[PDB]
């Protein structure tokens, strides 16, 4: 009970016992934070409570030192100090933000942006306390047990009363009793279990909430500037392919952390792998949250680098099929291709963080803490989708908030910009360009003339929360009759229930805007579904219309984003 204070290091005896990290305070601090806070338990070795039989003073303010034992106004003895004094709570070895952390629910975006203005101790602090609060809320939804099996991909299900029903999307994976992980789908629902198991008729599912660990390294380490480059050795002999980046490889070997931010289709995952062509014998370790982002570097490295150096880390507990063709769970392979929470305890000369707009500040923390390494380098775009923040519902997240990478990517910019967008024609280039890369992305495609907008706003239904526009879903269907190479196109919406009806009226793939981000298909349909603040978001916009390599239809609810797209218009 004796640690560092989260806000000045001062050592000292105090936590906040009101605080659900209960965070070590300094005698100064600790003060500043009960006075102004409805916080006012303050723990020791002992915790500052009346020391007298069967007295429930626990307020710190309303406390005394009698001697050696804590006494309230009402038991303390003549010669006692009050615990609060001259601006100190009495302890050994004698903060706005740090209150507005400790005390927000975390429902509110300026929550998330002092999370990420504050300093650096302070958004530690600010990250274990969402994701403990994040957590803590998951025991808060109502149990699902199972009523009858219909078939291997349905089933019905009783919920619990009292307790509100938690949404039915791939966001939300549910933990089967341990008959392993489940996702869910709509009195039908689409049961998906991570393990093949006759599903028992009175087994149940509940949301896994999973034990927060401490936070101690950093979001982002100190940055270091170097005049040559630093424990890496180029090649001269470099592929001609990777000759374009060879001045921000440079640039990565003469700094400790770098930020690439790359637009859809600019050469992120080509940058990456280049990295270690241009460093030949360096040990690169390569991380990103999802499974499908550390798969997507995999299948880049299976084409450029040798296939007996690479190694994919899988946790033992397996939550979705995951690449195959590297040696599994070899730490010691010069190439790791592993999710932030399952990376291993190591060093490396580079680390490559991947889809950074996806990482939050308790992931940048866990990867400074079991990754050392003489270069960090961070790719990805703010001008894509950020992690779910599950507990806010007031305000949006703006992409300078997401976490620290991309404040520094929107503040003083990026280290490196990929600037030349290959995969979409200059229709979809020019949109998003002007929407979300001032004017700084180029395309090196020609107009495909094969992107085409519709405005028709339609019947807007909901399934409980998710959005439903059967009308955008019936102009598709018309389209398709006229327009038969875009049968193979991917149906693509802001709703997972938009996205049900497609499939079964239309029979394409389906695909949400957030689980298409790091995807490519050569037409894409998109229906908007709404005029709504998660279907007009910029970034999601930005990423549903860049998925594209040859032709997009959008079937758009909202004039603005209408009218911003640089696509033919279609009639009726
Ligand atoms: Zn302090
Ligand atoms: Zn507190
Ligand atoms: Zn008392």
């Amino acid at each position: 009970a004796v640690g560092a204070c989260v806000l000045c290091n001062s050592q000292t005896s105090l936590r906040c016992g009101a605080c659900i990290r209960r965070p070590f305070l300094c005698c100064k601090c600790c003060y500043d934070h009960v006075i102004s806070t409805s916080h006012k338990l303050v723990l020791s070795v002992n915790p500052y409570v009346c020391n007298a039989p069967g007295c429930d003073v626990t307020d710190v303010t309303q406390l005394y030192l009698g001697g050696m034992s804590y006494y309230c106004k009402s038991h303390k003895p003549p010669i006692s100090f009050p615990l609060c004094a001259n601006g100190q709570v009495f302890g050994l070895y004698k903060v706005t933000d740090f209150n507005a952390i400790a005390t927000c629910d975390w429902t509110n975006a300026g929550d998330y942006i002092l999370a990420n203005t504050c300093t650096e101790r302070l958004k530690l602090f600010a990250a274990e306390t969402l994701k403990a609060t994040e957590e803590t809320f998951k025991l808060s939804y109502g149990i699902a047990t199972v009523r009858e099996v219909l078939s291997d991909r349905e089933l019905h299900l009783s919920w619990e009363v009292g307790k509100p029903r938690p949404p039915l999307n791939r966001n939300y994976v549910f933990t089967g009793y341990q008959i392993g992980e489940y996702t869910f789908e709509k009195d039908a629902v689409v049961y998906r279990g991570t393990t093949t198991y006759k599903l028992n008729v009175g087994d149940y599912f509940v949301l896994t909430s999973h034990t927060v660990m401490p936070l101690s390294a950093p979001t982002l380490v100190p940055q270091e500037h170097y005049v040559r480059i630093t424990g890496l050795y180029p090649t001269l002999n470099i592929s001609d392919e990777f000759s374009s980046n060879v001045a921000n490889y440079q640039k990565v070997g003469m700094q400790k952390y770098s930020t690439l931010q790359g637009p859809p289709g600019t050469g992120k995952s080509h940058f990456a792998i280049g990295l270690a062509l241009y460093y030949p014998s360096a040990r690169i370790v390569y991380t990103a949250c999802s499974h499908a982002a550390v798969d997507a570097l995999c299948e880049k490295a299976l084409k450029y680098l040798p296939i007996d150096k690479c190694s994919r880390i899988i946790p033992a507990r397996a939550r979705v099929e995951c690449f195959d063709k590297f040696k599994v769970n070899s730490t010691l392979e010069q190439y790791v291709f592993c999710t932030v929470n399952a990376l291993p305890e190591t060093t490396a000369d580079i680390v490559v963080f991947d889809e950074i707009s996806m990482a939050t500040n308790y992931d940048l923390s866990v990867v400074n803490a079991r990754l050392r390494a003489k270069h960090y380098v961070y790719i990805g775009d703010p001008a894509q989708l950020p992690a779910p923040r599950t507990l806010l519902t007031k305000g949006t997240l703006e992409p300078e908030y997401f976490n620290s990478v991309c404040r520094l990517m929107k503040t003083i910019g990026p280290d490196m910009f990929l600037g030349t967008c290959r995969r979409c024609p200059a229709e979809i280039v020019d949109t998003v360009s002007a929407l979300v890369y001032d004017n700084k992305l180029k395309a090196h495609k020609d107009k495909s003339a094969q992107c085409f907008k519709m405005f028709y706003k339609g019947v807007i239904t909901h399934d409980v929360s998710s959005a439903i526009n059967r009308p955008q879903i019936g102009v598709v269907r018309e389209f398709l009759t006229r327009n038969p190479a875009w049968r193979k196109a991917v149906f693509i919406s802001p709703y997972n229930s938009q996205n049900a009806v497609a499939s079964k009226i239309l029979g394409l793939p389906t695909q949400t805007v957030d689980s298409s981000q790091g995807s490519e298909y050569d037409y894409v349909i998109f229906t908007q579904t709404t005029e709504t603040a998660h279907s007009c978001n910029v970034n999601r916009f930005n990423v549903a219309i860049t998925r594209a390599k040859v032709g997009i239809l959008c079937i758009m609810s909202d004039r603005d984003l209408y009218d911003k797209l640089q696509f033919t218009s279609l009639e009726i």
